This record gives structure tokens, C-alpha cells and sequence, in this order.
């Protein structure tokens, strides 16, 4: 299968001809950041780590910061400052993953190295629509007859869409048997959705989350996972 590397999505121009002769995914509008289509805090406790914790490596924020354990990400008036490790999704250390081409499933994410268990791959970015925003676009994609669907459920009456804007976590695909999970964060007052590694995901292998979003319609996608386990079709049950 043709891949290429997340810094082929910043060049639109060699993208879209890559494109024409099918050695990249169709372009798509690239975003660092969430998009509302309709407009709408405190630090944690971690002990300041000394210059020589650093130097051996010691963990800035990590399993025991308050922030952490409750999903929030820490600010620029962190305790750790510079040296926080729990500003991923600001600072976008984005696993090192590739953009592939699966044989039933259009394009795929898989990893270049291998990925440690509980790791941060990439945020899901898009437009954030209300359900009335996501009701007109549910009608809007369903009569240019899309088969790719990019709709993650944020929260109440906030719906994220990648189908017109977003970045390469949009090609990351469902299995009934995944190496990934989605995770809810806050940061800065927001909330945002990342893809995180399940368990030890060995160079070359294909990343997967069960994506559990509420069918509608009468006609289900069918699931090609290929799992012992498989439901068979893409969506939770209704
Ligand atoms: C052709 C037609 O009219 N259909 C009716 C609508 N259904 C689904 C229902 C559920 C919402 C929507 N799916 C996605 O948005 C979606 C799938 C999916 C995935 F399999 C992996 C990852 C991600 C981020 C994914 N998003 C449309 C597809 C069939
Ligand atoms: C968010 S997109 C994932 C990226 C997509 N493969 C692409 O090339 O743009 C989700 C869509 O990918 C396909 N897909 C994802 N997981 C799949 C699976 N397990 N089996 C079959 N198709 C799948 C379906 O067309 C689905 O609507
Ligand atoms: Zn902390
Ligand atoms: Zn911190
Ligand atoms: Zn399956």
C-alpha cells in the first residue's frame, strides 16, 4: 500500500496532485484546533521537579498530578512550567503514526515505532456542530452519497465533523477489537477528544478504537476489522 507521513498533509499544493495519482488521501482543510460553527481552571499540586529530577529524568506531571487524573491539561502557570508533560494536546506530541492504505476501509493510521500502552496518538479535530448544525449535515452528506463518515460525539448538543476540516486522526479506523480508546480532556475551559494506545502497539501495526456512535438510517456500514469477535457493521446498536 501507498503511506505518507503527517508532514505531507502541509504542503496542499504536492498533497493535491499526490492525491490525483492516488499516493495521498483526497484534501481535505488541515486544522491545529477545534472549530465552532457556532461560537458559545486552578493549577494542580505537583512539587516543582529540581534540575537534577530532570536531569535523571524524573516525570514532570505524570500518574500522580490532580490535573491528570481528572483529565484536565495544565496551563503555561503550571507548577512545572516548560517541563509539564501534561500539556499534550496543547504542545501536540502526536505519536509518531503513518497515513496508509487498507485494502476494504479507504486509508488508515499505523505506527512508525512501536507505542508504549496508555500513550496519546493524535486529537480528533474538526467543526463542532449543535445537533440542529449536525442534523442539516447528517441530510447533507447522506444526498452526495459519502461512504466516509467523520462524526464524533464531544458532548450534549456538541457533535465534532472531520469530514470537511480536520487532521490525520480522521483516518484512524474502527475494529471490534481495538489497540486504541478515545479519551474526553478539558483544555481551557474546552473539551476535546484524543485517540490513546490501549496497550503495546508494535511498529507497522494498524491503529483501531471501537467507535460507538448511534447509528441512524436503515442501512449500516459493514465492518471489515476482520476480529474472531466482529459485530459485522460500524456504529453502536440503534
Ligand atoms: C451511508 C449512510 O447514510 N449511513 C447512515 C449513517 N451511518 C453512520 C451512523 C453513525 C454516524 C456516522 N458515522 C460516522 O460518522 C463514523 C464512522 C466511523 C468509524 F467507523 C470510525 C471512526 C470514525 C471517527 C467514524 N465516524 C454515519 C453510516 C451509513
Ligand atoms: C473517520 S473515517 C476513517 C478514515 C477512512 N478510512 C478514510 O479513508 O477516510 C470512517 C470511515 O472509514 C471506513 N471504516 C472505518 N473503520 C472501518 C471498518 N472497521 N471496516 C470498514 N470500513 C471502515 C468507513 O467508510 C467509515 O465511514
Ligand atoms: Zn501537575
Ligand atoms: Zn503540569
Ligand atoms: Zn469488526
Amino acid at each position: 500500500g501507498p503511506s505518507c507521513v503527517m508532514d505531507d498533509f502541509r504542503d496542499p499544493q504536492r498533497w493535491k496532485e499526490c492525491a490525483k495519482q492516488g499516493k495521498m488521501p483526497c484534501y481535505f482543510d488541515l486544522i491545529e484546533e477545534n472549530v465552532y460553527l457556532t461560537e458559545r481552571r486552578m493549577q494542580c499540586e505537583c512539587t516543582p521537579l529540581s534540575k537534577d529530577e530532570r536531569a535523571q529524568g524524573e516525570i514532570a506531571c505524570g500518574e500522580d498530578c490532580l490535573n491528570r487524573l481528572l483529565m484536565i491539561e495544565c496551563s503555561s502557570r503550571c507548577p512545572n512550567g516548560d517541563y509539564c508533560s501534561n500539556r499534550r494536546f496543547q504542545r501536540k506530541q502526536h505519536a509518531d503514526v503513518e497515513v496508509i492504505l487498507t485494502e476494504k476501509k479507504g486509508w488508515g493510521l499505523r505506527a512508525a515505532k512501536d507505542l508504549p500502552s496508555n500513550t496519546f496518538v493524535l486529537e480528533y479535530c474538526g467543526e463542532v456542530l449543535d445537533h440542529k448544525e449536525f442534523k442539516a449535515r447528517v441530510k447533507e452528506y447522506a444526498r452526495n452519497k459519502n461512504i466516509h463518515y467523520y462524526f464524533m460525539a464531544l458532548k450534549n448538543d456538541e457533535i465534532i465533523d472531520a469530514t470537511q476540516k480536520g487532521n490525520c486522526s480522521r483516518f484512524m479506523n474502527h475494529s471490534c477489537e481495538p489497540n486504541c480508546e478515545t479519551q474526553k480532556w478539558t483544555v481551557n475551559g474546552q473539551l476535546r477528544v484524543g485517540f490513546f494506545t490501549t496497550k503495546l502497539v508494535p511498529s507497522g501495526s494498524e491503529l483501531t478504537f471501537d467507535y460507538q456512535f448511534q447509528r441512524y438510517g436503515k442501512e449500516a456500514q459493514k465492518c471489515f476489522c476482520g476480529s474472531a469477535n466482529c459485530r459485522g457493521y460500524l456504529g453502536g446498536e440503534n
